């Protein structure tokens, strides 16, 4: 009786985000799916264990599957470190995973319309991807102790004369200075995933860039994109009556800002952390944001809860007193990745599911069944009371019953 | 009879923002105070004239003097250049101000009862400020044509050992490829202008940076900051029952939106463009974002609206259309540059009426009566009528009959 869902390869993670991620398993996906599951433990302790090892092993799957769900992993500081007596502090598994992979990382916003919106017209979401987690991790940087010039030189391996660009002549004293760039291929990958993700949604396209600044760096973004668009996919945009633009940045953020939301955008910028970005941040909860790694080709993706673990709440869980965290982001971490494994296979019953458990998860919140971060935004924190709301184990419920109503509707 | 006002630096400007800044001076200014103006006329056809000298000499006039207004100015690109037939592509007037000043540009939004808050919480405006408008200014940037290794050297000026960066080894295809930098001085003035900043207001002041990733770039900020605030305000701010902190970006955002407002951030960033911020961009309109050069003295300030000289209303004005041109931050521009101008020549009358503009300007708009911006902040632009606002020289004249009214019930309250 259950949909054969097919092969999906799943990433364990840590603290709160982990146990949400069994109750959704066992209370939303397994009690109706049956999947042929890669599973691969990036817990932090297995992480440490295998070295990382584990980290590269499921990006190798994702590779070969075409479709990753993962929950949310601790990334490593020296606290983690003194916590768990690592061996070292290993990076950042969506950093290592995404190189691997090649990928852009869109960022999407689950939308319910009794949630507020930081700006009222914003009917549809807005999705936005980041030029493999920004420039600012592609940075070398150092101390000027003093008088002196700092130069970037490019010297061409063919032999040819060696380029010298004066940075700053520090005529007294010192200051800082630092080099980035960016390789022609991963700019050119970045323009397929944005494209891909255009024209699998639907939406019409934008590129962000400082142009008119950094004329050279930014308009060789504006230029690829501008040359993959032209060549492969400006009559595909046409025939779904969208279209993909560059933007300055200060006329993008004007332009979003008056919109109805309901595009994409491609934001080439230099720090791409969903913590960082205040409008992200500004929603009220990060609960409801869900990312989606895609290639250029448009056929792997692997999907993820955009916050982190919670540790927080796994704290007031570890002491046996209640949380309430929102589940809604790594649950569309497994529908967005159900829906793109009913994609590639052409599974109706699988794509019908994926889209059902979305809508059961917004119209729950709508008919004002919600965690408290979410009761929060639409009260404002001060003013929330216990009956606003439902902790972890009781909003998992509520979802549970009504797919299980949804799914029974259906039938008919 | 008027207030007698003293020394005041004034810029003039270009396009819209220049109709509204002779506006607010005949209603707003000049029927109330008496002012030593020391004119200069930065509008972009005398800068071409003087070959932007007016722009130096107008900065020059501002440290003798300690207060500047300015009104928004024409930054030239070559769109401008070909319109008014310019000489060469001047530089931004308000880049050349800041570099000879030292000073740090700080940026507040008016806030309005009824105009709908982007954070609920945010009961006090938080006042942010960067770093010399941000590093993609001091950038140095490429085409990187094919294989090849891009490095970046320091060779010092006393010949002591030369040090090699590897940025990065292109070994397939080409890219881009870029160095910036910072001088000490410059951060150096950054923390003293946001540490006098913070005084000033009397609020806590946060240095956020990317220190857990540019360890040495930012790190450097963060020293500074902690360096000046030891050795000359700690025990200045601990008076006030106000700190200073350091801030990685991730944990500000995250604390700036769960806060109730009320606090300085120096912001360390590569865009300080005010166009650019999705948070600025996003509550109101522009027209209700002000800004204020402070000096690293704390003496000297320089204050101009936010927005720019709002071309496209410009456009409608000279073909006889009629503009709704909000002009709040230009109004708060004098404000400030007045309330600044008061406090250091302890002139209780001028610092009296520099209040009652910003009061007269808020309850006009709390009243009901504001330029179509603010209208579509409350209704949403779809659902704005004609009826919902006042066209620009409605609003003006409404100010100024409310600034007349609130001027003439103070002196009926006494006795
Ligand atoms: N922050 C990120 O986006 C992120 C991304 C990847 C990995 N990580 C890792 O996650 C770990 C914890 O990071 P963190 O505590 O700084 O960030 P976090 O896990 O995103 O939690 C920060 C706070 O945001 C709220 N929150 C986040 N997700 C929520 C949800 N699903 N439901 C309800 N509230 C939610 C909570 O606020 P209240 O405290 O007000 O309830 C929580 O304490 C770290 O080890 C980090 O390495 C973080
Ligand atoms: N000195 C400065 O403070 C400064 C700052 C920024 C730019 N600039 C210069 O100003 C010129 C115009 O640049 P820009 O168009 O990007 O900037 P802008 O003048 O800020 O105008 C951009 C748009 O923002 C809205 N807006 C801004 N201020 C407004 C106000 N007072 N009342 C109502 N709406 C307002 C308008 O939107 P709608 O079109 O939807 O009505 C306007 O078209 C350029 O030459 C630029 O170099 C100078
Ligand atoms: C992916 C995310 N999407 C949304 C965030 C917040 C809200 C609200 N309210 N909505 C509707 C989004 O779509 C996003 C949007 C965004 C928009 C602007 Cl103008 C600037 C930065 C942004 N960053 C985000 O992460
Ligand atoms: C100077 C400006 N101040 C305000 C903007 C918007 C609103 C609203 N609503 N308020 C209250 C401000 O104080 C500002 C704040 C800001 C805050 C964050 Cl979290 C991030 C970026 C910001 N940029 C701004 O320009
Ligand atoms: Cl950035
Ligand atoms: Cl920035």
């Amino acid at each position: 009786k259950k949909i054969s869902g097919g092969s999906v390869v799943e990433m364990q993670g840590d603290e709160m985000t982990r146990i949400i991620w069994e109750l959704i398993k066992e209370k939303l996906i397994f009690p109706y799916v049956e999947l042929d599951l890669h599973s691969y433990d990036l817990g932090i302790e297995n992480r440490d264990a295998t070295n990382d090892q584990v980290t590269k092993d499921a990006a190798e799957a994702i590779k070969k599957h075409n479709v990753g769900v993962k929950c949310a992993t601790i990334t490593p500081d020296e606290k983690r470190v003194e916590e768990f007596k690592l061996k070292q502090m290993w990076k950042s598994p969506n950093g290592t995973i995404r190189n691997i992979l090649g990928g852009t990382v869109f960022r999407e916003a689950i939308i319910c319309k009794n949630i507020p919106r930081l700006v009222s017209g914003w009917v549809k979401p807005i999705i936005i991807g980041h030029h493999a987690y920004g420039d600012q991790y592609r940075a070398t940087d150092f101390v000027v102790p003093g008088p002196g010039k700092v130069e970037i030189t490019y010297t061409p391996s063919d032999g040819t004369q060696k380029v010298t660009y004066l940075v700053h002549n520090f005529e007294e004293g010192g200051g800082v200075a630092m080099g980035m760039y960016n390789q022609d291929k991963s700019i050119e990958d970045f323009a397929h995933s944005s494209f891909q993700m255009a024209l699998s949604k639907g939406w019409p396209l934008y590129l962000s860039t400082k142009n008119t600044i950094l004329k050279k760096y930014d308009g060789r973004f504006k230029d690829i994109f501008q040359e993959i668009y032209d060549k492969q996919y400006k009559s595909q945009f046409e025939a779904q009556k969208i279209w993909y633009e560059h933007r300055l940045i200060d006329d993008m953020v004007a332009q979003a800002m008056k919109s109805e939301g309901g595009f994409i955008w491609a934001c080439k910028n230099y720090d791409g952390d969903v913590q960082s970005d205040s409008v992200a941040q500004g929603y009220g909860s990060l609960g409801m944001m869900t990312s989606v790694l895609v290639c250029p080709d448009g056929k792997t993706v692997e999907a993820e809860a955009a916050h982190g673990t919670v540790t927080r709440h796994y704290r007031m869980y570890q002491k046996g007193q209640e949380t309430s965290t929102n589940p809604i982001a790594s649950i569309f971490a497994w529908t967005r990745g159900l829906a793109h494994r009913a994609k590639l296979d052409n599974n109706k019953e699988l794509a019908f599911f994926a889209n059902a458990l979305e809508e059961v998860s917004i119209e729950t919140i709508e008919a004002g069944f919600m965690t408290k971060d979410l009761a929060a935004c639409i009260k404002g924190l001060p003013n929330v009371q216990r009956s606003d709301y439902l902790n972890t184990f009781e909003f998992m419920d509520k979802l549970g019953e009504n797919l299980k109503i949804k799914l029974a509707q259906a039938k008919l």
